[PDB]
C-alpha cells in the first residue's frame, strides 16, 4: 500500500518576506527623476564592484555623492 | 521503403526582441546596484526641480556627480 508521506505541514510557519521598501524606478533614455529614488528617505545607496557610495539629497537645495 | 517527407519547418525567426531603451531599476529599502543604471552608456541624467545633473560612472574605478 506504501504509507507515502505527501501530505504533511512540514511548515514550521509563515513568514512573509515582504520587501516593501521595494522602490521601481525607470530611466528614459539615460534620464531619471531624483524624486523617485528620495520618495521615502534622502539618501540612497550605490554599490560598485566591492565599494558602497551614498547617493544624498540635501533639504530640496540639490543632491551630491558621499561616502 | 519507408516514405517520410518531413514537414517540420518551425524556424526561430523570432530573436531576443527585447529592447533596453527604456531601463527599470529598482530601489531595495533604499540601496541600488550602479551596474544596473549604467547598463547601456557610462553617463545618466537626473533632473530635480528645473536644474539638471548628470551622475556619471568613470572607467570601472568608481562614479561622481557633474553638470
Amino acid at each position: 500500500m506504501m504509507t507515502a508521506s505527501d501530505r504533511l505541514g512540514a511548515d514550521p510557519t509563515q513568514a512573509a518576506s515582504s520587501p516593501g521598501g521595494a522602490r521601481a524606478v525607470s530611466i528614459v533614455g539615460n534620464q531619471i527623476d531624483s524624486r523617485e529614488l528620495f520618495t521615502v528617505d534622502r539618501e540612497i545607496v550605490i554599490a560598485h564592484g566591492d565599494d558602497r557610495y551614498r547617493l544624498r539629497l540635501t533639504s530640496q537645495n540639490k543632491l551630491i555623492l558621499t561616502k
